[PDB]
C-alpha cells in the first residue's frame, strides 16, 4: 500500500478501502475514500483542462477548514501543481506579498470568497476561481468555464506544497515541499502512531500550517482513516467533544495552547462521558509536564508529545505508543524515519546528555529554501539540515529540547531555558497561562522576565510568582520581573511568540 508520492499513496488507499469513511463535515457531509478520490480526480481534470494548470504551476488556496479546501488541495497536487495554502485572515497587503512571493498563477476560494485575497489577486492579475461541493450526486463545482487527470503521472520530485515558516525567530522563510516530502512524512506519522483504517479524528488546527495538514488530515487519509471538520471551519471548544463522540474519534492532535483551552472547558463544563481515545498528541511548542498530567487525568488517554517543523514536512521525533515504549514528560521522544544528531558549533557529534544543535536528515526534509542561497548554505551540510534548536539525547535515545538558539537567555555566562521556566510557571495554582522571555540587562547582558495570566477570580502578585519560582528553580533562573496580564498574543498556529511578548511589556 505505501508509495513515495502522496497522490500514489492515496490512490492505493481508495482502492483498498473504498467504502470506509474518509472526510466528514460535522452535521453535513460524509465522504467515503472512493467518493473523495473521484471528486479529487475530477477536480484535477478541470484544473488541467479548463484552468490551464501545468506541471510545476503554483495555485494559492485560502479557505476555512472545509471540505472544498481538502478536495482542492489534493486536486492541485494531483494535477502536478504546487498548493500554497494561505491564512484567510491576511490583509490585502499580506496577500499581495504572499501571492507574489509564491509565484501563484491561480487563487482558489470558496463561493463566499475572501475580499482581501481577491483584491490582492486582482491587483496582481491572478485568476480567481471558486470551489463549491453541493450534494453527493454532483462533482465539485468550479467557477471556470467548460478524463484529463487519468494520464497524469505524479513524480516524487514534483513540488506539491509551498509554505512559509511561522516567523518566530525571523522573517518567515519560503519552504517548497515535494510529493516525496509529503509521502515520507505521512508514512512516518502513520507508523509511529500505528494509524489504521479504524482510526478517526477531529481537526482542531488550521490546515494552512503543517501540523493540522500533515498529521490530522493527510496522515489519516493515508491510513484509510477518517477525518471530521467542525461545522464552522475552525476549532470550537463547545463542539469539540460532541464531534469526537458522534464521529467515533480515536485520537486527536493539537498544540499546547489548544490543549489548555480544552482543559479549561473540561473544568467549567465536564462532559457526562468521554470517548476512550487511543492517544492524545501534542506538537509545535513545548508541552509542560503539568499539562500532560492534566490531560491524562481529565481524559484517560496517553499523551504523546512530538517535535516538528515546516522544513521537516512536520514530524521529526515523537514519544512512542505505550505498547512500544514509555512516553517521557519534558521529552519529544525518538526520531521517526529520519536521522537526527546533536552537533556542537564545530559540527562534532555529541555524546548523550551533552547539548548541541539538533540536525536532521531524511526524505521528509525540504531540499532548500526558495530564493535564499545564503540560508541554504548556512542551514545544510552533506544532506543534514540545522534546525536552530538546542537539545540533547538521554541514554534511551529520547530527545529533550532546551530551546531555540535565538531564545536562550544568556545571563552573565549562564544560559537559561525559557521552556524550563514556563513549565514551572504553569504549575503555580493560580496561573492559567505563562511565558518566559529574555530582556536586555546592563549587568548580565540578558535577564529573564515573564508574563502570566491569572485564573479567573484569583489574584496573583509578582512577588507570589517570584517566591514560587524561587522554590522550584536555581536562583539565577528566576524571572526578575513578572508582568500580569489578561491576554497574550498567539499565532494562528496557536504559538505564543516570546519576542512579541517581550516587546509588548517593554
Ligand atoms: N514539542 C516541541 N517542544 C518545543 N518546541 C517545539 C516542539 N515542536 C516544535 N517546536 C518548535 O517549533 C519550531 C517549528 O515551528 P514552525 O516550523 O511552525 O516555525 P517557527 O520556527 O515557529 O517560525 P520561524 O521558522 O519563522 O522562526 C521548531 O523548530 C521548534 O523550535
Ligand atoms: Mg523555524
Amino acid at each position: 500500500m505505501d508509495s513515495d508520492t502522496l497522490s500514489g499513496l492515496l490512490e492505493n488507499v481508495a482502492k483498498k478501502f473504498p467504502d470506509r469513511r474518509a472526510l466528514s463535515v460535522s452535521g453535513k457531509f460524509n465522504l467515503t475514500h472512493a467518493r473523495l478520490h473521484d471528486l479529487i480526480e475530477r477536480a484535477a481534470s478541470r484544473l488541467v483542462s479548463d484552468a490551464g494548470i501545468k506541471p510545476g504551476d503554483v495555485v494559492a488556496l485560502t479557505f476555512p477548514n472545509t471540505v472544498e479546501f481538502v478536495i482542492m488541495f489534493l486536486a492541485v497536487i494531483r494535477a502536478r501543481a504546487t498548493a500554497a495554502p494561505l491564512n484567510a485572515a491576511y490583509t490585502a497587503e499580506e496577500f499581495e506579498f504572499y501571492l507574489s512571493d509564491s509565484d501563484s498563477k491561480l487563487l482558489l476560494t470558496s463561493k463566499e470568497g475572501n475580499a482581501p485575497a481577491q483584491e490582492a489577486a486582482s491587483k496582481l492579475k491572478i485568476s480567481h476561481v471558486t470551489a463549491t461541493l453541493l450534494d453527493a450526486g454532483s462533482d465539485l463545482v468550479l467557477s471556470v468555464a467548460d478524463d484529463s487527470a487519468t494520464e497524469l503521472v505524479n513524480h516524487p520530485d514534483d513540488g506539491a506544497l509551498f509554505l512559509h515558516t511561522s516567523g518566530t525567530t525571523s522573517r518567515p522563510k519560503g519552504v517548497p515541499l515535494t510529493q516525496l516530502n509529503l509521502a515520507s512524512s505521512v508514512k512516518n506519522i502513520k507508523a509511529v502512531y500505528k494509524l489504521t483504517e479504524s482510526d478517526s479524528t477531529v481537526i482542531v488546527l488550521p490546515l494552512f500550517h503543517v501540523h493540522g495538514l500533515l498529521a490530522g488530515l493527510l496522515s489519516s487519509l493515508g491510513a484509510g482513516a477518517a477525518v471530521t471538520l467542525p461545522a464552522a471551519g475552525r476549532f470550537s471548544a463547545t463542539t469539540f467533544w460532541p464531534d469526537m463522540k458522534k464521529y467515533n474519534a480515536t485520537w486527536y492532535t493539537a498544540v499546547p495552547t489548544i490543549h489548555q483551552i480544552i482543559l479549561d472547558r473540561h473544568a467549567s463544563h465536564p462532559e457526562t462521558e468521554y470517548p476512550k481515545l487511543r492517544f492524545i498528541r501534542s506538537c509545535s511548542a513545548s508541552l509542560a509536564p503539568v499539562i500532560l498530567s492534566r490531560l491524562e487525568e481529565a481524559f484517560g488517554a496517553p499523551v504523546l508529545e512530538a517535535y516538528a517543523m515546516t522544513e521537516a514536512t512536520h514530524l521529526m521525533s515523537s514519544n512512542p505508543l505505550p505498547e512500544e515504549g514509555p512516553h517521557k514528560p519534558g521529552s519529544v521522544g525518538k526520531p521517526v524515519g529520519q536521522e537526527m544528531a546533536i552537533l556542537n558549533e564545530k559540527g562534532e557529534i555529541q555524546e548523550p546528555n551533552n547539548k548541541g544543535e539538533v540536525c536532521i536528515r531524511g526524505p521528509n526534509v525540504t531540499k532548500g529554501y526558495k530564493n535564499n542561497p545564503e540560508a541554504n548554505k548556512a542551514g545544510f551540510e552533506f544532506g543534514w539540515f540545522h534546525t536552530g534548536d538546542i537539545g540533547y539525547f538521554d541514554t534511551d535515545g529520547y530527545l529533550h529540547l532546551v530551546g531555540r538558539i535565538k531564545e536562550l537567555i544568556n545571563r552573565g555566562g549562564e544560559k537559561i531555558s525559557p521552556i524550563e521556566v514556563d513549565a514551572v510557571l504553569l504549575t503555580h495554582p493560580d496561573v492559567s497561562q505563562g511565558v518566559a522571555f529574555g530582556v536586555p540587562d546592563e549587568k548580565y547582558g540578558e535577564e529573564i522576565n515573564c508574563a502570566v495570566i491569572p485564573r479567573e477570580g484569583t489574584t496573583v502578585t509578582e512577588e507570589d510568582i517570584k517566591a514560587f519560582c524561587k522554590k522550584n528553580l536555581a536562583a539565577f533562573k528566576v524571572p526578575k520581573r513578572v508582568f500580569i496580564t489578561d491576554n497574550l498574543p498567539k499565532t494562528a498556529s496557536g504559538k505564543i511568540q516570546r519576542r512579541i511578548v517581550a516587546q509588548h511589556f517593554l
